């Protein structure tokens, strides 16, 4: 029943400024979003910028994804981001982020009809 699209906007979506959180922002959202459920995802990016924004990014400037498939696209404009990377210390099921934030290009994967972002590839 969860789309790719959706697995996108659970795992990446955070249509804010910027980071807010009432504690460390990435220990909260990894939990929140169920990023720590069946193991500590280990780096994970959240972008505070409309849907819309980062959907359009699937018409911008394609790249090579990571992984060597070629629907990945680099956005224009720098963008707002969190990325939450696992510390030292953190065990499963006790995950622990250090939150970083930042304003740089995205790179998604792009897939389906429509051509949405279904995975977060990096950030430049
Ligand atoms: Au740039």
């Amino acid at each position: 029943k969860e789309t790719a699209a959706a697995k996108f906007e659970r795992q990446h979506m955070d249509s804010s400024t910027s980071a807010a959180s009432s504690s460390n922002y990435c220990n909260q959202m990894m939990k929140s979003r169920n990023l720590t459920k069946d193991r500590c995802k280990p780096v994970n990016t959240f972008v505070h910028e409309s849907l819309a924004d980062v959907q359009a990014v699937c018409s911008q400037k394609n790249v090579a994804c990571k992984n060597g498939q070629t629907n990945c696209y680099q956005s224009y404009s720098t963008m707002s981001i969190t990325d939450c990377r696992e510390t030292g210390s953190s065990k499963y099921p006790n995950c622990a982020y250090k939150t970083t934030q930042a304003n740089k290009h995205i790179i998604v994967a792009c897939e389906g009809n429509p051509y949405v972002p279904v995975h977060f590839d990096a950030s430049v």
